[PDB]
């Protein structure tokens, strides 16, 4: 039997083979090899329950890349970003990464040609590394004054969860402002009261995840610098730019937020959200050389020559920031400022035509002066239309949308809101189909309370 | 005027356009838009400037894949790891790898059908997190004896630099026995010698980086076991098995290295290196759940239920992570031992004819049951013949390939190596070729 | 054992395959047939020794090609250019380039509306042909005079190889005129002194290889006529125009080189050089029907009609003529010196760069009105700045570079000289990093003398 | 005004566009640029009316290639063959093939391990490199006995055209034996008749285009074996072996036509007939290095070494020649024999079925022991059934098959037959349409 065996394995199409007549291993490692076709077509099938990323209106990274971008991340599949001397032209172009993401945030212009700072895989870790630059320059600020070093903390505002991870893994504790109705951001009144000598940093999100909006550094930056006069206490910032950081220098360059205030030590953004480059990537940009303690750089080989390095990631691939450097030259600041238009456009529309379907209070409009393309929503107080955001998040699931309705955070956990981001590839035509599916949604949930 | 500039922009050829005629921007962000054409041909021309990674012996990372996996990651080039919700069929599939990774190092059955541990971008996030862990036992073992916590060491060999950045990022004193001629590792009596009361931790590297030979877990492993018996101090091991990992399960089953040793509590590896997969792709695995402290875990929402994260990354594709699934089962068990039997004949065929040019001594000679396939070796104490191994590498550099001369480190920083990495993608007919290079190098070194 | 055989041939990824264990067959033909991707596989491998076209500069032929000349390239795979009957379309292109390169050299219009040449596989079988022509119109013009014709002889300068060859496989004494310090061409005093009655023809080389730059026909074809005034004898030209004959028609149409000068009776170029075609295209063109001598043309069948056939080689592809059509149509004039234009560029601020590096003297500068976008130079006579050409050529070549470094001929074989050649594909960013290499190169160099 | 233009310019389609209202230039250089959709349009659909090459049955040349074979040649596009230190792995791999068909000839094998011989452009530039030796192997010969050299001749059958032109630029006598009815190749006694002490050599036909069949080398040889006995004259011979070099060796082994005979001092066949490359290859190996006059050889720099080049050309692209490699290591020995198998399986069965179909007499019906895998037939003398092949021809035109009647030359100008070439990717099915065909314009010619 087993000749005719290895007949049918050479001969039969993939959906006839014996190899597909089974369920994929989920347990041991196999012990076969089997027809590559068929372990392609398995997993193929499989990830079409990811459902389909276009229609994905939770995320605020990249769900679509142009051509150049799927060529040049397969060129580079194989290019390692650590390996310097190894990959000396990707390294190079990296370093010119870093010089235009500094000219944007107005960062100083740089002594010897090159600007502080580096690539990431993202701004969670890009902000671990602006953590740890914090808590060392307190450290020494600390020492310098003969003070004990054993209790840092950390001043914020409603952040993404990689600030918490931070507090946990560094042993810093957290005094997160909460959330409450009337406020759903650190102002500076609160901000002030949780600061004190043992404070490493304030760190506000300009752009926060939950509602779309920036909170502003400025008004933040004038009561630090009334606390340091009152006190001689002296605070730093960190923006996380996660979002706005490839946002508000196109679309609202008068908003002061950035190296142009003299406490933001750092500054760090998310390429793979706004910055149009493909999932892992972050920048992350110190003020100038003092603003990043020596002691945290591990220096490494380059062509006859040494480069400082900070990361806690070693070998990953080099694609993402070639990709970034080709969106920088294509586009230009003309460009972005196109793309972004067009995303804000998106978000403002639907704003505008969500309001006229029921009784609703919006936290988030899409104002390029505000925040971010997103459209963020509640049920107006004390309404009942016979439905909740739940139940209209879960009607537009059967046509394949993911639009998330969740709870606040801090002293605003009765609060509901729907979010929706406005991405690239969500254009005009197919922001209209979403509204189709609405106010069909609304039709149904109005005939069945 | 303008009308004829923009007519041309429409027009000329790409070498021909006057978009073409300037160096490309290097210090300010750009102005304004340009020919997509063009951006993508300066860049596409500024990256053979890298050379070819088929021709880089250096690296241990895979530089070819599959036609498949190329098509897998083009597919899930936007599909994000994180987000377990939003991509759950990804998720899934990850969990798979999870089970079968803790299956092929002799982790125990799972309680719950599932293994403790996770994927990463590559070892070295893989070692924070099983660094991490390591830091948080001992503070829990040592409260549970009201002593104080201010001091925490570990005690290790020639590591790779990550397990240095951890020491600094963590604040953890790194007891690193120095490499000395006559041994190249640590051993069982200097290991003791440098544990204490404050020691978190031992890490073994299956697979050192400099030699690319093994250190033993076992041996080791004996002298803890009489160390406890005779101070009371109890130490666990994490092995850094960024090579090794796999490797010996398919071609060296008989070492005894990974969890069926009681003190080894957890174990990662670079999935990117000998695992297949490319370039961004951990795993670290805990023997059980005690082995993982549960305040550095973060609850995320999946599917009414609800999963357990350790991570220091957070968005990142998840293309990796299918890619090695689609590996595993296409190649399984039987796969990867033809596969890395390919690399070991290779390194072995190279050992041998390298041996019959020169006044060589071997640290490493491509033998599975001592090391990974590489080849690694010295000039002959007392010879000269005319020529260092830097002189050697620069010759092989004219023909485009990159094999590393370097002194090694600690208390034999007197001593120059070359060695050679047999990836897959480095076959027979290929290697033949940089032999054929090498023999022309010494003839040419010779006649100056 | 020899069903498993058959499994592992069947499901082996090709890396693990018993196939690519062994090293290729180089000394017999191989018995069994093999896994057809292992095949392909180790051979794509091999061919990475060959290194990067596109940084090599010692070559003057195409190192890059566009998307429809690859297209058209692979549709024309199996087109026979000989086989005028069986692919009728192709060998009316042919005669379509015919006349629009003879148009382009100012060939006298013709009568019939078709000029007089033809496509070869280069300009090495062009000037064979040209060759050959020239010692059939000279045997003839001996023979009406009553005189021998057993000595033919050949005047030329510095010459490229395939005149070497010319005149070994048809018996025909060179008479070259040998590069001296201080003139590295044939100039009119020495090239009259070699003349004789014996002489079937003079040989200008319109792109002199070793330098780059062009010898003029002009002043030669002056001398020409005052020595039929002087002596009878009535001498005609062949232009050598490898490279010249697609640059000086673009970039510098007031040079009179071709056959506006009526002793020039035939021209050659390399269309897969300066003509911008893929490897395998040359053209040579005849004045006029009594340019060539009817004895050596071979009539073939053409739609009811015959076509006269001049050839060394017969069966060979009908791509590349096809590609020089495309080519023609698609940048016609116009495009063509742009194309050459950004080759001339290049080479300018090359010569200017390099220039504040070192001690040198230039031949070759890149100006269109001297030669070819190259860049020739010497170390000056007489300093000794611790390197040869040579350890400066080796230097390169550890990051890819092919740029040679070699002794001129004839009384100037002490003279090193190092040539950079600018193709298209060279563009000002890709040259502005052989720029960075050659700095670095330097200081190296100057480190290790 | 010209803004609504550029306009257009950009947004129409191709085939709505202004730039594609005009018939393409034939005349003159153009002047301007254009829309390079456009340009490539046009040519392309000009480039149909060639006629589907898989349907011309003329031709002996390959009208299909593999997949990696069309890989091969894009990727080698601008490969340069006469550049030996430029790309110096095919040149190596050029080395390695003359290696190979200088074995598959049965050369001796040689001194220094590297066969006598070269790559070409096809067997025209390779018969003229073989001519060009014979010739100065006679002037030696000539002037070794103080004889004049003045009147060389050379000795042939129905020789393809390139021995024509080969006499004429090289001012050689060709004695070309004619072709006769009851006798359509070069016989002894006719040859010896023709040679004398001029005689540079003599060149049979191991393939003959007109009809398909090989002119056998061994009773040629026993011939002029008698003539040196009895005159003195020693004359060598090329063996003209276009398509049967690779045919003979694969099919008929026992044939003995190539090195095996002392006077065959060289040999050339065309890559691109049987050889299953891709147009633009050639081959020609001597027999050993006293066969090739070093005066004809020019010697290049190769990697510190140097190599000896003999070619009319010199830039020409490389892709042939890999190719060439690829199928030999592809196919060897056994698959080669499998292709022509099939190729002669066609043969017969044409054969076999047109002799059904009317009255036909057989030059060559495709038997591997007589000739190539061809059909050649024509009307039996006497009988007229209604039609010459000339009309048969045109109506297999209507249906888009090139299948050529002629004339034979010489003294048989009376004689019109019909060719019909098997090559690879003629395939069993595809020659059933082809015979289908055949039955109806019989019934239609003889309707009429
Ligand atoms: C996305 C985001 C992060 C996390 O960054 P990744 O790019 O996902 O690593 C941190 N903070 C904010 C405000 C974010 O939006
Ligand atoms: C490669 C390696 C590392 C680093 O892992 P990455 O996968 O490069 O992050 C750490 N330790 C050892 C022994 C390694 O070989
Ligand atoms: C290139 C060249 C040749 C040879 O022509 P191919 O195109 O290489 O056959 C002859 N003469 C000169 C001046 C050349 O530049
Ligand atoms: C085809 C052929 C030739 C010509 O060879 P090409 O490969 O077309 O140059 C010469 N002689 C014979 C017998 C042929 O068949
Ligand atoms: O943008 C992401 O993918 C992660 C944060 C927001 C979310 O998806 O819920
Ligand atoms: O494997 C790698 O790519 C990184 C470390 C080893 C090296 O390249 O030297
Ligand atoms: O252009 C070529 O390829 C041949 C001549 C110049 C050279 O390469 O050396
Ligand atoms: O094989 C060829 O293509 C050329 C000669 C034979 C013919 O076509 O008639």
């Amino acid at each position: 039997k087993l000749l005719t065996d290895f007949r049918s394995e050479l001969l039969d199409s993939r959906f006839g083979a014996k190899a597909i007549s089974t369920i994929a291993e989920s347990k041991r490692f196999p012990l076969h090899e089997m027809r590559d076709d068929v372990a392609f077509q398995i997993i193929n099938d499989e990830l079409y329950l990811d459902g389909n990323a276009r229609q994905n209106l939770a995320t605020f990274c990249q769900t679509w890349d142009d051509e150049n971008v799927h060529k040049l991340m397969d060129l580079s599949i194989n290019k390692n970003w650590i390996d310097k001397e190894e990959y000396p032209q990707s390294a190079a172009i990296d370093l010119r990464c870093v010089n235009m993401v500094a000219d944007l945030w107005h960062a100083p212009a740089p002594k010897n040609g090159q600007a502080v700072g580096t690539n990431t895989i993202g701004s969670s870790e890009a902000c671990m590394l602006g953590g740890m630059a914090m808590k060392w320059r307190w450290r020494k600020r600390m020492e310098a004054a003969g003070k004990p070093t054993d209790k840092p903390n950390l001043v914020c505002g409603p952040v993404q969860i990689c600030w918490h991870k931070f507090a946990r893994y560094w042993d810093v504790e957290l005094r997160e402002i909460p959330m409450r109705p009337g406020q759903l951001f650190m102002d500076p009144k609160r901000m002030i009261e949780a600061c004190d000598e043992n404070t490493i940093g304030v760190v506000p999100t300009f752009g926060v995840t939950y509602t779309g909006n920036y909170e502003f550094p400025q008004p933040l930056h004038d009561a630090l610098d009334k606390f340091q006069a009152d006190t001689g206490i002296d605070i730093d910032m960190h923006i996380d730019a996660a979002s706005g950081g490839f946002l508000a220098p196109f679309v609202a360059p008068d908003i002061v937020w950035d190296f142009r205030l003299p406490r933001v030590k750092s500054i760090s953004a998310s390429g793979h959200k706004f910055g149009l480059a493909p999932l892992g990537c972050g920048w992350v940009i110190w003020r100038d050389e003092e603003a990043l303690p020596q002691e945290l750089v591990f220096n490494v080989d380059y062509l006859g020559g040494q480069i400082g390095t900070f990361a806690i990631n070693f070998s990953r691939p080099a694609g993402q920031v070639i990709a970034q450097y080709y969106e920088f030259l294509r586009l230009g600041r003309e460009g972005y400022t196109k793309v972004q238009n067009a995303s804000y456009q998106v978000a403002a529309y639907l704003a505008d035509e969500i309001a006229k379907l029921g009784p609703y209070e919006f936290i988030c409009t899409g104002r390029p002066d505000e925040g971010i393309p997103a459209v963020c929503f509640k049920l107006k107080d004390g309404e009942d239309p016979g439905y909740t955001l739940y139940d209209l998040s879960e009607r537009l699931r059967l046509r394949g949308w993911q639009v998330p309705a969740f709870t606040l955070g801090g002293e605003a956990t009765d609060i509901v809101v729907m979010r929706i981001m406005c991405r690239r590839g969500f254009e005009m035509d197919f922001a209209e189909l979403l509204l189709e599916d609405y106010k069909a949604s609304l039709k149904y949930l109005s005939d069945h309370p």
